[PDB]
């Protein structure tokens, strides 16, 4: 099998899609300018765990323009994009990947990655910490024939973490995860754009004049609140750290608990990564058809297990929109059963966000492969520098002119006039 | 003789659903039932209604049956109907002739059969557009003397209600309900501010921030379209052929320049002028490669969408209501809605809260027209200030407002009464 | 006398404060560029009673550089700048006016207005009435050789619409207060823009996460509200008109009572026209070191009387701010004694704003005196046309490129390319 | 000598204005309300160098409260507010500053503070390094006696690594400028209410309808950037960090060079703590009456002797404010001699600002003094827990109700209930 997915036929719509995405991701274009010609990555046998989308595919043929062997599978059974798929599938590239797999394909898919046309692989690049995991637990005879591991999650990046202080980790890895450029678009300017539209497609309901509750102000927080704040809601925010909840009332927002606050909201969203936000006396208290929804963490913020076990009516609207009916006879509008309201009632991230995730990948692949007796095994943040690099490649398409630092200017501040111009402590 | 005509009756469960959701969304049109069910002042009103037949206007519909009026419908579009809105309506046993998918033919014979009622013709018109008002006077002109309001509430219909009393045509007691400051508003500049984006999106899934976004015009619809790409994060150029609007967009920050410069700035292009010629060949030609343009003002005739079918070497067709032009020099043009309204053509519309303050106004203006034959003449009224206060307050509650209430001694200060008016014609909010 | 000035000594500082001013001021220049040729209005002796400031300066030599006589003196007893007073003086204008005046000083000062080297006055420009009600009680004789009355005040416009309502305006009469660009400009941007620098000369507060409660939603409210939100201030309102309150919810801001409000709010601002809006009741209620201040109406709004009355301490930090203290042991920061808080604790509008208000006048002047047989004895509205000719004359200054419709346009539109552009109920 | 200050009759007036801070100064009101009866600095001898305003009289105040003996000198000649040192001197603390210090006074000040009646000092409070450079240098007899040092200045940070490479620092030392409630508000909330104060002091010029070009977008430009734009202003950025040039973009403001940004302002800010920012090309282009201005290091940033060396007049308007004509008959307007503005024109930060850098002031000396053992020698942060509880004390002021963590919320995230919430490499 040189490859699998579920329709090939769909590869033309792949490829005009794909055409679009392009001029949305120039982080990734500016790479296949500069690295087309030299083939930093010529040797490496990659491969790649990451949700099988239009934007995935930009990057697996960025990886191929700058030399690579690239072999994909995705890292869940429903985020593949099944044109996406096949037109990297007609392209000549190994993937195995489509939409609604059950669990024992995923395992398997994932196993017609390792072994490539001239042996087995080389380098990983991940989204979970999945591909990293059954190599270590299942093929670790493997381990010593890779070079590095890429990673930009949050579990993936824990469990790296874990992997090294067990003594398990035998190969040196990149987290970009907590990148400037990753982190900045994939916490705060992702969910400020798509908040709102998940909202908007379940419910199509006047956002200006509402009440919208929002807990937690970290990244997630900030940019959910300021949406919100942009359509003329009034936005109430919880807080557990004191820090966080001083920058949200030095913005003007204000700051009090979900006891407090649920009487009030005519929204609510969480964002907090954290259990037991939204309570069955948090939804006893809410005004007549409140819409509840989560932009945090998978499903564990709202407990949706009350409203199906307590309420009298569950009325399905449209998919991924409910509609409960409670004892006292108010109701409850709840969005994808709880879980990411951005992927469940909307199309995700933008592409240009996926751009700087997918950029900071290419980075710490390069990085690792062009330099391998510069990282013993340990888990490393990406080099500022690099950080700075990704931006630097999406400055052009967003029409911005960099100053550029006289030699005399550099002296002053005690900085290279090429970077980096910032401490590792830096907040931005 | 048909009692309604509906594409499936059986969507009207369905319908029943969406209409409950939107009612909690409408307190303007909920509490008209509130405070007029009781007393029943449209009783022995038999209004036919010409307006898109929508789940918002089947609220409608139904607070005109509750306050003792007899109704019967048509839509004033072929395509904006909602079959389980309209089925809804025709399973409640009201007279409704309306479909998704209409003929020109159909569309004229739906309204013909609202006309007659089974007690006598009809006693009142409700209108968008001008089209339910056109038929009366050029094909039924002996139901005239019976008719004794007209309700209209689009500017075309306006303009058209003007150009019949100059001419002397109109015989029938008009309120328009256009320039209302509740409906302008909202159907203006906080409807539009809701929707723009939301057609955007659903057509493109693009990053709106980091954007320059052109906005030609600054007027309601244009102020709205500023502010809610500007709160994404866009950089909003305006262009504006009036100092006054121009000078307005210059203090709240906005680059104000000419659509001929702002062609080569843009990555979003949305025209809100009403006016024909805005975005032309030479724009095309000077535009960045997938520069999105798009419209949400008047209907088809800002954007030069014929330039682009004749001048384009590729046309391609993306998904439903977004097309990809390529031009000679090899860019792409992303066109949305095929130069119609984005926010009708990419998305739902107005939010049910919008429309709430618009078929308010449409409520009130019947009440009134019904309710007082003898305080209007024939010819074009605005709607009176303090009705217009009343459909803002209608909304209060629903938005956790306590307003507050003058004294006595500041009543007689101020030298206004403390029921309203508060504020004197001129008053521009 | 051929004029009345503090000391005439002080023109080099006038003329200074004049060519800064000046830049600010394009409305008013742009008029010089225009008709300093043609002089339309050449025959005119225009007595003016305005502020005698360096802004007023401005208009005052923009009128003789339009050909016409002009004779000067302040509306009001303090508001002179006595450098500008100067400065005029030396010019060869017959201007009255210094800081400090008597009542009666004020009424002999308006009286020297009157008559010209070449008999009586041809034209009135006004700001409160005051010399319009003069000639009118104390003067009838001179009306029938007067050709029409400028006016930009409130106040002003309410007095001719109750003369004329009662028989005793033998003179038309043009209301420039109501214009677009004159109301907008006074109320609402210079409100905005001299609200915070007259609350921060004060006290040097920390605007930024504190409660900040706005009496009135109109165009003062707007433009206060706008400006401590830009801050990172939670603005709270209070109306009672629901348009005006609508609009506060539709923005975001949280609407309620005075009576709710006052336990809240870390700074009051009233706006309303009103009496009786901050009375002791609400000061009983208010959080230590609450700030209470006035923007709109005289001295009405806020019920001073009763601190002065009921407070155990009355303490002048610096001038135009007091620190009472309260039977309960709270502290209230009363500031201007409940004045204008914009002009009582800072320099109140810019230059740029009073730009507006006086083109405004200009433009009126010119449309009274060019067409003798137009104007019948009333009260009239400025021309729209006019009013967006105002506009117009800023556009350079603010770097605005305004664009031309083309004859096809203005067919389609129904209108003519050089204007007026929007129907007369039009709002903006 | 007990204390010197220029005039002891000033108190009653520093007591008053030391009154009003206090209730603005929640941070240090919150630590004499914990640490008051358990007299936690209770034997600290504590020498302090720093600015002495009002807003530290309650730093001053607050440590003695704590039980500390507490001798203090100005870190600047001028920065003094004479008012307030009376104050601080009739409380009977020796404090040693005025207004107007000639350089070798200001030595001796410093000096006047190392011994107390019981003995030499225990710790030092710094502001710029210069008690910290003094001891090492010219005392170093009492280097064993002191068992901590707190600083809260880039420079004298800087300084501390200086000296902790080569050997010569023998004291610990916690690093209290990096902290997040002391960067953001010193740095971004701070200037963001301050900036526009200093520009409207010295022009009264309308913000609104301007182009205003920020040279850099650090927390400083962020802060200013955010302050011009709430106005009504057209903000645009000039940036050498790619990063932080994104960052900009991302919210709507143009990002380009000052080559082409120095024809387009109507008022122009520097921010970046780097020389030749605007220069004589630059001013040579600038329309006339441009703003000019900084708020960022010292006078490096603006060409200040160019204007003076190349300019045809030069005429001071008022203090710190001067207006240039140039060669081509054009005006600049430079202000405070291209020093910081909102220090040279205003007041400088509110005292809410302040509050939290001398919180983070006080946290520093308890953690020093009552852990002397936890602290090698070197240069520190401060502990992320305390940097929580500086922000936490300051929450009640705010009308903000924190959300405290159940035990099982806290163990599904790993954390403890009191924090710390973040991990160190957090950037919120
Ligand atoms: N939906 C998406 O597409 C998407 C995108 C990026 C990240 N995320 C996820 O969203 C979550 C938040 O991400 P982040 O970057 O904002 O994390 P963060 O650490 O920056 O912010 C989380 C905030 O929640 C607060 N918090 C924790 N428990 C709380 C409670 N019980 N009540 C109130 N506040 C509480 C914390 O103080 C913290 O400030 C994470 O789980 C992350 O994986 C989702
Ligand atoms: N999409 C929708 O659902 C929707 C909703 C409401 C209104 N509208 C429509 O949107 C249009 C605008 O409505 P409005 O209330 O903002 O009108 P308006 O009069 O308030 O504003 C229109 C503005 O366009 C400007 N303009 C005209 N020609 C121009 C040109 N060539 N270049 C630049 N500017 C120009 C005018 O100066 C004016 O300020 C109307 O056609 C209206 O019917 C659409
Ligand atoms: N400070 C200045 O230099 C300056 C400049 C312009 C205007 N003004 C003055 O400020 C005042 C307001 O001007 P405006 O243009 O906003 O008038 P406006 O009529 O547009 O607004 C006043 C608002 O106050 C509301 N109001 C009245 N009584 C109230 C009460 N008891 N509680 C709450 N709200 C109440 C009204 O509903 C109205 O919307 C006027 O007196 C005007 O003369 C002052
Ligand atoms: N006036 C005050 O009260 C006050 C308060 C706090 C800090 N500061 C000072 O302000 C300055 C900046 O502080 P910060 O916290 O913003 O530092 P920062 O490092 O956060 O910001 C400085 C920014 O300027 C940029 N920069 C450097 N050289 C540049 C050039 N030639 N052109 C354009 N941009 C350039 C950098 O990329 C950086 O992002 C420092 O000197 C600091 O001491 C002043
Ligand atoms: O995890 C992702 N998507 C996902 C997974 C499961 C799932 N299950 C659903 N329902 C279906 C109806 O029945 C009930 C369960 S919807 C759904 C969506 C996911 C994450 C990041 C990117 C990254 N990304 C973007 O955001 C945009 N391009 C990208 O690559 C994608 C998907
Ligand atoms: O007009 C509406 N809708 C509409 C949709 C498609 C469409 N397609 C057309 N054709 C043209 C000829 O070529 C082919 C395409 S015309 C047309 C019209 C419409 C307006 C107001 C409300 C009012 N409203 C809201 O906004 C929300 N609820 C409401 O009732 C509805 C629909
Ligand atoms: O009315 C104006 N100024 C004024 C009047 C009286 C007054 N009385 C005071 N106190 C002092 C202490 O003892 C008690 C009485 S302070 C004060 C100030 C006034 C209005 C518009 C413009 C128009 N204007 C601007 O706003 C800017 N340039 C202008 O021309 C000026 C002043
Ligand atoms: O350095 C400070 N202020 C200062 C220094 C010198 C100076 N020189 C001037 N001119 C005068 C006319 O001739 C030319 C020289 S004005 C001026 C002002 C300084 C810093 C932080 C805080 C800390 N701080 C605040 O910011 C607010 N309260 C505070 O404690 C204070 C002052």
């Amino acid at each position: 099998l040189p490859y699998k997915v579920a329709d090939i036929g769909l590869a033309a719509w792949g490829r005009k899609a794909l055409d679009i995405a392009e001029n949305e991701m120039p982080g990734l274009m500016r790479m296949r300018e500069r690295y087309s010609a030299s083939k930093p990555l010529k040797g490496a046998r990659i491969a790649g765990c990451l949700h099988m989308t239009v934007e995935t595919a930009v990057l697996i043929e960025t990886l191929v323009t700058l030399g690579a062997e690239v072999q994909w599978s995705s890292c869940n059974i429903f985020s593949t994009q099944d044109h996406a798929a096949a037109a990297i599938a007609k392209a000549g590239i190994p993937v195995y990947a489509w939409k609604g797999e059950t669990d024992e394909e995923y395992l398997w898919c994932i196993e017609q990655t390792l072994y490539f046309k001239d042996g087995p692989l080389n380098m990983i690049l991940d989204d979970g910490g999945d591909l990293t995991n059954l190599i270590h637990t299942k093929y670790p005879q493997l381990l010593p024939g890779i070079r590095g591991i890429s990673e930009e999650t949050t579990t993936g990046v824990h469990n790296l973490y874990k992997m090294m202080a067990n003594g398990i980790l035998k190969v040196p890895a990149i987290n970009v995860n907590d990148s400037v450029t990753k982190s900045k678009f994939d916490n705060l300017y992702g969910c400020r754009e798509s908040l709102i539209d998940g909202i908007k497609r379940a419910t199509d309901v006047m956002i200006a004049g509402k009440v919208a509750v929002v807990a937690g102000y970290g990244d997630v927080g900030k940019g959910c609140a300021q949406a919100l704040r942009g359509f003329g809601a009034r936005v109430i925010i919880t807080e557990i750290d004191p820090i966080n909840a001083l920058q949200a009332a030095m913005e003007g927002y204000e700051v009090t608990t979900m006891d407090e606050a649920c009487q009030e909201g005519n929204i609510f969203v969480t964002t907090t990564g954290c259990i037991d936000i939204i309570l069955g006396r948090h939804f006893e208290q809410m005004k007549d058809d409140a819409i509840v929804c989560n932009i945090g963490h998978f499903d564990v913020e709202i407990d949706v297990k009350w409203l199906n076990e307590n309420a009298v009516e569950k009325v399905n609207i449209k998919p991924q929109v409910d509609r409960y009916r409670l004892k006292n006879g108010r109701r409850i509008i709840l969005l994808a059963e709880g879980r990411l309201v951005n992927l469940g009632c909307a199309m995700g991230h933008p592409s240009f966000v996926m751009s700087n995730s997918f950029t900071n990948q290419v980075m710490a692949q390069i990085e690792l492969w062009t330099h391998p007796d510069k990282y013993p095994v340990g888990v490393h943040f990406l080099p500022k520098k690099l950080d700075e690099a990704v931006a630097e490649a999406h400055l052009g398409k967003l029409n911005v002119k960099l100053t550029k630092l006289t030699e005399k200017q550099a002296q002053y501040l005690g900085m290279s006039c090429d970077g980096p111009f910032k401490p590792d402590h830096y907040r931005y």
